[PDB]
């Protein structure tokens, strides 16, 4: 039985909820509206099947996935304000669903994934962020369906810190792809992908797909924000987007890729995320 | 076969598609991308087709207009220019459809769609005050537990923050005392509640369901108001209509007040005047 | 003493204050902060006073309304609610002033200010099409080098992207052939040009200068249009008016066309209808 | 004779121009409209005194100050796009006014100041950014005028990377301020300053004040983005906001302040700015 909890009744939270329902992914879906005693009741009013709206954290109990979509001026103070909000919520919600995967969609995603990790005390493999999953699934789609490289397109990933750049790396789980093909396929795909955004509806579709893989234990590879210590010579406790196999029990495997110098982009993001994290009050 | 077309791949169009899919209303749903739309293709909903080709819409039961666009007139005229490129073609592809207008300003855009399509008025409706009415009835029937009275109150007229209320009497007499307490208590719970995309998306799904499954269910929708409330101009106002496969089959009667009339008549004047400045 | 009050410390209010200061128009300028305003205090312009106290405005020659606020009616009504709290008080502080309305929608907000202040209509004007008219005259006189003809063309009516043009004849006969070429060439150069804050700020400074220095200069401003163009409703439309200390002293005559009339009359209907829905 | 050039006819550029004119700071002011053959002509149409609008870079010639307000999707690509735009402009404009101060208001300010520095070849002391000048002048104003600490308020500065945090440091050019007073005055002032933005009109007023100090050689202290190598144990070529005396010839002196650990905030910004800069194509 696949119970899923979406945390936060803003646009993002409704987008996740509608996306999940549209595909019939959840047996029960609880949407937590944390607003002062709004329009979130429309989902019940219009009787979205198996959608329960609640203000009660305990309604989340026994979820397979809990999706954090809440968001709350200088950058540090904006992050800390979101941190303050997570402190009131994560510990409770971790306790209601101790066997769940926590999936963090709130921004800035790497930092908020770390925060959720620390507040919940869950093992790292069960605390992930949306990372570059949306970027990755779009890139692969373009290459497989638009450029018609049906196998090559499954082997390219967007990784690292979301929104900062588009760092590309290639896995090799199905075929060797020569460098000349890697370059043409990704330049052509980037033409189509450079201009696309991160609007709530897009993110909610991305989240629904990850949730589908987790609850149905698909063991499908997703570029998600995952604890990056021990990868790319990162030794700090920072989350970066990495190709991970997802199932019921979270990340079962981080996929190996081949990468040059470019790990410098990753290490600079890690260093910058870590410095900021050390300035936060949990 | 329930074929449904959503016109526009903006936030509203996505909201409508997902709400419709979520409820299992459509056998086939075509979403027309006129430019997040690729993301919906990636998501791969069964029986959802994404297309830039207008003709993909052919033979729909319902065509849902969700496209949206300076001074207010120029903002409206810019929306009208988009409809001019779209409505004629879409009317011709699905000549037996109901055209449902979710685009703002709804009353004017419904009239525009009516004129451009040449459809009979009973088959061109706007989302009107269906959202407000459903919330209001819900609150009364399910929160306040007035399971019959709550079915007889409607928000009508021109969509906006001022809710003009009226009562039908299709099932029950409701005393003025009860009408007042039930509507005051419910309004207390329908305060800042707005017109967000997903809310409109769900309102749309609901109406679409009554149309494609011929439910003959009453919704307050923007309908040609000529001959109602002593209005003689060609303007669309939200009125409780029985909705089915062939559109509005019946306008429900409700009981009068002169302050309601004054609001409906002044809404009609403003809408009609503005319509006279539009280039169709 | 030229005392001038700017009402509102938003982007427009700042734009107006800086434009006025830049030109040296005001002996004293009061900017009313109704909430970047502190930044203007830090900047410390001589003879500029920033205040939250309405009475700081007492004895102004001109009071410039720059405050700004759902459906269009609700957006307008929300602006009207702000004016209701403000106009009566400000009219009473500066009973000999001209009230100049820059707030959108300008025609309606001018009428609202007129009603709330109880001022004679000749002393309540809106920014109208002064900005478009000045650009147009400038282009013709200075770019196209028609130094006399360019003074006789005006943009009139309801402000928006459609520029309704008309010609005065206070200095020169201009042949139709010249009118057409000069206005076509100039329109080519006034294309995407918009209604940004700083542009309105400069238009305001210009008008304020004609008022406080009694220039008796013609500007196309939103003025009560009753008795002009067979309009009989109480609506404000942009018309070329001689502006001075005591407001509009004269409406300039221009030469007719029935398509111009039709645009002015239909603008008047829409504006009047909408005004009937407002709560003052 | 004080000729000043504003580069860019967007909102920022008009705001700078109106602010400068409002106070009669410039004898001649040239506004460079870089738009494809708009509403910038309103300034000439309405005859703002001594304002020349032009599309010709050469009209800038012999300026005392040139103010960069131009701005042109992933973060790196957004910055590089602004970089690309600066490459077309800075070298030319440096050559037209070889004795000027280049004042950078474009975002992200520290990176765009560095870019201008490198493109122009000017000495670092004549290439500065708006930094935290707006934050600083507001903080000092509140403390001197609102809280009535007329001397103490002149001794507190916002420094470092604009928008990331509010890093405060104290100079000691006029009086000792005890720690208890430093804490109360800045907490109370922060109550009033925490919620205020960086809108174009505010920034333009800030810029006009800096321009006033430079052209009239006031030798007035401003927290501006200045090359930070050799300060706070920073050894990289990065610009951070620092209290500098400004005159005709730019930064004549960096003011000494007292600071704890908190230089960690500065070093983390420097490290992050440097990493990003190394990824740019000049």
């Amino acid at each position: 039985v696949n119970k899923i909890t979406v945390v936060g009744g803003g646009e993002l939270g409704i987008a996740c909820t509608l996306a999940i329902s549209a595909k019939g992914i959840a047996d029960r879906l609880v949407l937590l509206d944390l607003s002062e005693g709004g329009a979130t009741m429309d989902l019940e009013i219009f009787n979205l099947p198996n959608v329960e709206i609640s203000k009660d954290l305990s309604a989340s109990a026994h979820s397979k996935v809990v999706i954090f979509t809440v968001n709350s001026q200088s950058y540090l103070d904006v992050v800390q304000s979101n941190v303050d909000m997570f402190r009131a919520l994560v510990p409770a919600l971790g306790h209601y669903s101790q066997h769940s995967v926590l999936l963090v969609a709130s921004q800035p995603v790497e930092i908020m994934t770390y925060v959720t990790w620390k507040l919940s005390t869950f093992p790292a493999n069960r605390v992930i962020g949306i990372g570059c999953n949306l970027d990755s699934q779009r890139l692969q789609y373009i290459i497989t369906n638009v450029l018609k490289a049906q196998t090559s397109g499954k082997e390219v990933w967007v990784i690292g810190e979301q929104g900062e750049d588009k760092v590309l790396t290639w896995s090799g789980q199905e075929e060797v792809v020569s460098h000349t093909s890697q370059v043409q396929l990704s330049n052509r795909a980037m033409e189509l992908l450079r201009v696309k955004g991160q609007r709530s509806w897009s993110v909610g579709l991305s989240v629904a797909d990850m949730v589908d893989s987790i609850v149905n234990n698909k063991k499908k590879v997703h570029s998600v924000s995952a604890l990056a210590k021990g990868y790319y010579d990162i030794n700090s406790e920072v989350f970066l987007s990495l190709p991970c196999i997802l199932g019921t029990n979270g990340v079962s495997e981080v996929i190996k890729t081949t990468l040059k110098t470019v790990t410098e982009k990753l290490q600079s993001s890690a260093s910058s995320i870590h410095s900021l994290q050390q300035q936060l009050k949990l």
